[PDB]
């Protein structure tokens, strides 16, 4: 298929990457952005939104981002953060009151942030319709015992992370906003992603979204695997699309997540506009811990809602960070290059980070520096 889009000059190898991704028949549909120094300098994309290959991806095509999005979610608290408005090493609870029954009383957002504060997910079995139902999720997280100590260990809050960092973003801003809505506010529409990623996406916007294609356990894990099992399927699905759930339900492509980490990367600001501070920057990726994670099974190096980059998963700046979802999208943004990258796609792959797909054009991109 013939690639779609801009590259500048200097970052054609960028290009062939990409495009090399769809000659080994590894690819459906994809989009691909990356930022350099405050601007969008790649913008590519090809392929096909439809298993059928009857419907070509386009520019504004989006596509489910899975746990891409709680990257996004964790901007929307930094920016809180950098405005006074949390203060990362106060606790929960005083923000959120009710978070102090059952043991969380002392749980900090700093903690509640690095998936240290043990409520991995939902005790009881829960419907899609008690995902989509926010106040409800929130209260009975809230309510719930963690499965460990909270700040002794870290469990990845698979689906539910997106829910209590969010309620925390809203009870500082009185809840007068949705979190879909602070992100489309502070995050997106300053910088001009506000087009291209949506946390709840409007009816009017859905003829966009692109056809998603699928490929003992601790009590912890379990229920964070269990209640509710995800599937590419229910992003396929309406009701899912319309909802807030944070942890998994970006509608997005590669152009919006490169520019929120395009100005992430550049000191806050992207194509002129600022969203946030440098100091801002650095207290929400400040290293919270680094530990073999209850729920994903290996050594997680947790921020305060970002992964940090370990192994050369974001590439060769070992300080670099972001998020990756299931499937192989994923989102990093690097600060000493001043580098941001977003990455998109309809066939997932068996894998929540590191794809080859994205090895390659990161591989790629910093070849070009």
């Amino acid at each position: 298929i013939e690639i779609q889009g801009i590259c500048a000059p200097e970052f054609t190898k960028v290009r062939d990457a990409f495009a090399a991704n769809f000659k080994d028949g590894k690819e459906v549909g994809a989009s691909f952005g990356l930022a350099i120094e405050g601007e969008i300098v790649v913008d590519l994309w090809g392929g096909f939104a439809d298993a059928g290959r009857s419907r070509p991806w386009r520019s504004d095509t989006l596509i489910n981002t899975y746990s891409t999005t709680k990257g996004m979610a964790a901007t929307v608290v930094g920016v809180l953060a950098d405005e006074g408005l949390i203060d990362y090493n106060a606790r929960v609870a005083d923000y959120w009151p009710e978070f102090a029954a059952a043991g969380k009383k002392d749980v900090t957002v700093a903690q509640l942030l690095s998936h240290q504060a043990g409520i991995c997910g939902p005790r009881e079995r829960v419907e899609m319709a008690d995902l989509y139902d926010w106040d409800k999720l929130c209260a009975m997280l809230a309510a719930q015992w963690p499965f460990f100590e909270p700040g002794t260990a870290n469990g990845y809050h698979a689906v539910v992370f997106g829910h209590i960092a969010g309620e925390v973003a809203r009870r500082v801003t009185g809840r007068t906003k949705s979190l879909g809505q602070l992100f489309a506010e502070k995050v997106a529409s300053p910088i001009g992603a506000g087009n291209d990623y949506y946390i709840g996406l409007p009816a009017s916007e859905d003829h966009r979204v692109a056809e998603m294609l699928p490929v003992r356990m601790s009590d912890a894990l379990y229920c964070a695997m269990a209640h509710p099992p995800l599937t590419a399927h229910i992003a396929n699905d309406r009701a899912w699309r319309a909802a807030e759930v944070p942890g998994a339900n970006g509608q997005g492509n590669g152009r919006g997540i490169a520019k929120v980490y395009g100005a992430l990367a550049n000191g806050g600001t992207l194509g002129g506009t600022r969203i946030i501070s440098a100091k801002g920057i650095a207290e929400m990726t400040r290293e919270e811990c680094f530990r073999k994670d209850e729920v994903i099974g290996v050594r997680m190096r947790w921020s305060r809602g970002f992964i940090l980059n370990k192994a050369e998963l974001y590439g060769p700046n070992p300080d670099a960070f972001g998020h990756s979802g299931w499937g192989g999208s994923f989102g990093f943004a690097d600060t000493k290059a001043r580098l941001g990258m977003g990455y998109a796609m309809n066939q997932m792959d068996t894998n929540i980070f590191g794809d080859p797909r994205g090895v390659r054009l990161i591989e790629a991109a910093y070849r070009c520096l």
